[PDB]
């Protein structure tokens, strides 16, 4: 069995690593603990993180996610990319301090997007960084777009691209909630997804409960599982990465 | 249309580990702004990782697993310096973004392989200036390697074909007395002898380096960025104390 056959792809959600209530606020203590839990797990991981509040305020008042229509968006787009790159630096610092070599890989600095889809034409530098053991850390960013000028890629979309790239054995989304709610949805399967199509309720329609189960299922197969776990609960991520049963939402079995 | 390199010894004080000449970079960013010229900027790594790169001999390649945490430390330091450089650029109305070569490209035989050109051109075509810098880059033969600021200048010169190339240092220029002009005719007239040593400051190889970035029109300058408004004057076409190379 080769070297990276049990890789765990982990996303640290923006709502965990940043405080939305304040401006430019980084949850250093939370990220420090999560980095410690990642180290203690002993697992082989690749870390993605969201932008969170970093640039989201500026990207809203300029509608950056809708494309290049104004020449005043350019100083704002540059402002956002500087923000996300500075955020990733604070995230990488915590990983480095916890004995986890990593380097920020800004998607807007080396990739393009086209119709809400992230395109990675050259996979070589990313794969060499991972081979070296210098974990490449992608993150939500403003990316040049082939049609709208520029667009905004999400950490979740970075997660999907890396999932097809490296074929992890496990995918973990770290957020500030216990999981998916309907009340906590503990297990997501394709069968349980089709069953949810037979019951209609405004709570599970507004909020995209069915659509969130589907997105988790599309990152699983007959072996790989996809998890949603509360990173604000101390040592829950650690126990999950060790394979212990914890409070979470787990998708299993694949879509097909 | 003008390609600038901010030397590492200018934007960082090589006496401390994490020392960033903030107002010096702010001044130069303002002079770039006040000149009204179209600019693309590379910058040196300076003291941001140079102490660790020499301690672990990073430039020599991957020889043991003890170099991996040091390499990542260096790449975090250069990406942090670049953000501080971009901050001064943004504050002067210059949209810029850091393009870390170690995160985007690979290296082979001392060259920087830029296989995918589209993202850097789109950023430039959008007005968001791509800012490369010296970095640890995955190497196709050595595992990793160091990319020089000048090597970054080389690949960007071919890529965008600038009208002018400026190397911003903390010296007036090449010396021996100052050297004002550099040409192929001037270099060929130098009586070099392979059988003997002593090049005196190594100036001859530096004049060759500047000549490579010139053609039948484009000139390559070496200007003191510590002299106020000298970069501004140079960018606006004025004549100032410098070393100009031409071909």
């Amino acid at each position: 069995v080769p070297r990276g056959s049990h890789m765990i792809l982990i996303k640290l959600g923006g709502s965990v690593i940043t405080d939305k209530s304040e401006y430019h606020k980084f949850n250093k203590e939370t990220v420090s603990r999560l980095a410690d839990e990642i180290r203690r797990s002993g697992q082989d991981v690749m870390v993605v993180h969201g932008a969170g509040s970093f640039g989201h305020v500026i990207a809203k008042k300029y509608a950056i996610q809708d494309g290049h229509v104004d020449d005043g968006q350019i100083p704002a787009a540059a402002r956002i990319m500087c923000d996300t790159r500075e955020l990733s630096s604070m995230v990488v610092e915590e990983l480095l301090a916890q004995g986890i070599p990593a380097v920020s890989v800004a998607p807007g600095s080396c990739f393009v997007m086209e119709d809400g889809k992230l395109i990675v034409d050259n996979e070589e530098p990313i794969r060499r960084l991972a081979d070296l053991g210098i974990m490449p850390v992608m993150f939500g960013d403003v990316v040049p777009d082939r049609k709208k000028g520029f667009a905004i890629v999400s950490g979740d979309q970075c997660m999907e691209v890396l999932c097809r790239m490296f074929d992890p054995e496990k995918v973990v989304f770290v957020s500030d909630i216990d999981g998916l709610y309907t009340r906590l949805i503990g297990e997501v399967t394709r069968k349980k997804l089709d069953e949810a199509l037979t019951d209609i309720t405004v709570a599970d329609v507004t909020g995209g409960v069915h659509s969130k189960m589907e997105a988790m299922l599309r990152m699983t197969d007959r072996n790989r599982r996809c998890y949603l776990v509360n990173g604000n609960a101390p040592n829950r991520l650690y126990s999950l990465l060790k394979g212990e049963t914890v409070t979470c939402t787990v998708a299993k079995g694949g879509m097909e």
